[PDB]
């Protein structure tokens, strides 16, 4: 629809980039309730897409270069307060034309086995992803899935 580079503004929108719905947990085993990333998005080298559908903010997105063909994501809202069309489409549109600009030919993603995710891994196979070897911020697991998306 129409996506925008932003860089460290918009309430709405770093809102959304921080935290919208922010669910509430019901299932919280001791291990790791202190791992996210703080000192990752706001980084150098670092570029947000953001997404605007009509005259509010779709959503955003994040993008870091990898390799001369190769993309990596880490970063998409869905749902937001109550709307319906496709965040994380559009963003994921721009997305995969960014690296279409650039000439790429290969779209990496974060993915495994999550109530969060388990949406956005369809959202991704509805785009054209198909498995592959894991990476993401993670290392492989009994319970995580991945992917590559293959233009």
């Amino acid at each position: 629809m129409h996506i925008k580079i932003d860089d460290l503004t918009g309430r709405q929108v770093v809102s959304l980039v921080n935290e919208h719905l922010h669910s509430m947990t019901l299932m919280s085993p001791p291990e790791s309730i202190h791992a996210l990333g703080l000192e990752k998005l706001r980084g150098p080298e670092i570029t947000f897409w953001s997404a605007w559908e009509g005259d509010e903010l779709a959503g955003c997105g994040a993008l870091k270069e990898l390799d001369t063909r190769h993309g990596e994501i880490k970063s998409m809202r869905t749902s937001a307060s109550h709307l319906r069309k496709g965040v994380a489409k559009q963003v994921l549109q721009h997305i995969i034309e960014e690296a279409e600009k650039r000439g790429y030919e290969r779209l990496s993603l974060e993915t495994g086995s999550m109530a969060s995710f388990e949406p956005a891994r369809k959202l991704y196979e509805s785009f054209g992803f198909q498995y592959c070897e894991p990476f993401a911020d993670y290392g492989e697991d009994p319970n995580s899935v991945f992917m590559t998306k293959k233009l």
